[PDB]
């Protein structure tokens, strides 16, 4: 019903830039305008390329140099660590040995250029929640041998659902009036920066995208080599789905084209089949490799048309809407868009404290910018972890562990209630811990908990 209304309401927002104001239009335009089930299809291997079948690079550093010369390293740096009870960027948390996500990031790129002499650039995509703080943090890399760029993605106004007008217009101009429109915004933002054009002219042809908290997102020269062979404009790293990845976004062939399918395309009556991992086998790591010229072309041609992720939220009793999109969703707009199915050692992200237990234990070590998995670990799978809200805030997490217990032998751990952990504890097989009503527990140092379901102090 009409359109200039919401338009003038936004154009009056002095904050937003010209590249941000009209943009919020496509999303509002479409969302207000409008993937059918009976047409879905499972892609072939021709679409999803077996990692282990690709040609690796030779030892000839000249070849490595050539490839590493066309690559840029971008990190989505738009996200706070609020989910883990921590203030600051998600990447400023400490992974292992006092080093933060942004800290190892600047480390690994340096070791790749150190070993090959090239100078692969680091470009962090920020947002209003992490931009200025990042700019301040990165000064720590003043003498580092990497040119780290940063840019602020688009800022969009949340929408108050009822009246459906921009919230800042009603005067909500503080930080609560705005919302990071999803990571799908990585493409028009990289271009809105003016940095891609730069990179393009600089011999740069591809960009490897990954979450700032996926420790496995390391540059794979092989994947890059391949892209230049088949001339793939888009390449998504995917991996086999596990029980921890049921509702995850997968890859499908829809109307003869590759496409990501999130829970934002499947009806209620179909979620069951959707969640059937026997039907859909792999998921999206977000590890994405994208040809640069192809980006510019599609952004300058106002081509991208990602499915709007509605996303409603309540704020101070005000029900609002954050219109967002996903990056993996750009895969359909790219020529010879593929995806590569790789080992899970490339999808090691930190989403909660339960993952910090993992990477901070004996199951892993830091070896020259590399969250190295202990080879002693027999089973190929990592132990599952189930800590309660008592362990959600990293600060409390660390304190509830005088030292991180060995888990290299661990198969599973259940942890609920007011539980504390001494030092040099060892965990094997299946293990449970839980205090009772108004009860508190504290597992003593040197404890070797082996196949137990701790339900009370009455359990040594």
């Amino acid at each position: 019903e009409n359109l200039p209304q919401l338009k003038s309401a936004v154009d009056g927002l002095t904050e937003m830039s010209e590249s941000e104001k009209s943009g919020f239009i496509s999303l509002v335009s479409r969302y207000l305008s409008g993937i059918e089930w009976s047409k879905i299809q499972t892609p072939t291997d021709e679409i999803v390329v077996p990692y282990e079948k690709m040609t690796p690079v030779s030892q000839d550093v000249a070849e490595t140099k050539n490839l590493l010369d066309k690559l840029v390293v971008l990190k989505l740096n738009g996200g706070l660590g609020t989910t883990m009870g921590c203030t600051g960027p998600k990447s400023v948390i400490e992974v292992r040995d006092g080093l933060t996500f942004l800290d190892l990031i600047v480390i690994q790129i340096e070791n790749l250029n150190n070993k090959y002499g090239c100078k692969v650039p680091l470009v962090l995509m920020n947002s209003f929640n992490t931009h200025d703080d990042t700019h301040k943090i990165v000064e720590k890399y003043t003498n580092s041998n990497v040119d780290i760029h940063t840019f602020n993605q688009s800022k969009y106004p949340r929408v108050v659902a009822d009246e459906f007008v921009p919230w800042p217009s009603k005067g909500k101009t503080d930080k609560e009036g705005w919302y990071p429109p999803g990571h799908g915004d990585v493409f028009p933002a990289l271009m809105n920066s003016g940095k891609l054009d730069t990179f393009l002219s600089q011999g740069k042809e591809y960009v490897f995208v990954a979450n700032s908290d996926n420790l496995g997102a390391i540059v794979d020269l092989t994947i890059l080599k391949h892209l230049i062979q088949n001339k793939n404009e888009y390449c998504m790293e995917v991996t086999p789905k596990t029980l921890a990845d049921v509702k995850g976004g997968t890859l499908i062939s829809y109307e003869g084209k590759v496409q990501l399918l999130e829970i934002a395309q499947v009806p209620d009556e179909h979620v069951n089949e959707f969640k059937s991992i026997e039907k859909f086998k792999i998921f999206n790591t977000n590890n994405l490799w994208v040809n640069l010229k192809a980006i510019k072309k599609l952004v300058e041609a106002d081509a991208l048309k990602m499915e709007i992720i509605p996303n409603p939220k309540e704020v101070d009793g005000v029900k609002v809407l954050q219109l967002e999109t996903a990056a993996g969703a750009a895969i359909r707009f790219f020529d010879n868009a593929i995806g590569v199915n790789v080992p899970r050692s490339r999808f090691l992200p930190v989403k909660a404290s339960s993952d910090l237990l993992l990477v901070q234990s004996d199951l892993y070590t830091l070896v020259d910018g590399f969250v190295t998995r202990n080879k002693a670990r027999t089973n190929p799978s990592n132990p599952s972890i189930e800590l309660g809200p008592e362990f959600k805030k990293v600060a409390t997490f660390l304190s509830r562990f005088k030292s991180i217990p060995s888990i290299v032998e661990l198969d599973s751990l259940k942890v609920s209630g007011d539980v504390w952990f001494g030092s040099s504890i060892v965990l094997k097989g299946k293990v449970t811990v839980a205090a009772k009503s108004g009860v508190k527990l504290e597992i003593p140092d040197r404890a070797v908990v082996e196949n137990k379901n701790i339900n009370g102090p009455e359990d040594l």
